[PDB]
């Protein structure tokens, strides 16, 4: 079973923890990957119910469970704040533009 389901994409809550630690090292380092610049400022303006305060960053997760180092980020994201307290995952999958949907 899934603890997180984006689209078709599976993530168990170790998933989420990995990519996590790596997201939030880069920030605590003032360091990004990608051509998009990850990890970067995340703004709630869907007004999802994060129980955890901001600021909020994202950072992709992928699919195969390899860490991001660059390349196709995909369409999903891990959400933390400043105290790296996960916010949600969510993703672009089945939004329009670039607007989010939260991975359930
Ligand atoms: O870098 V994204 O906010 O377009 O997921
Ligand atoms: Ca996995």
């Amino acid at each position: 079973a899934c603890d997180y389901t984006c689209g078709s994409n599976c993530y168990s809550s170790s998933d989420v923890s990995t990519a996590q630690a790596a997201g939030y090292k880069l920030h605590e380092d003032g360091e990004t990957v990608g051509s998009n610049s990850y990890p970067h400022k995340y703004n709630n303006y869907e007004g999802f119910d994060f129980s955890v305060s901001s600021p909020y960053y994202e950072w992709p997760i992928l699919s195969s469970g390899d860490v991001y180092s660059g390349g196709s980020p995909g369409a999903d994201r891990v959400v933390f704040n400043e105290n790296n307290q996960l916010a949600g995952v969510i993703t672009h999958t089945g939004a329009s533009g670039n607007n989010f949907v939260e991975c359930t």
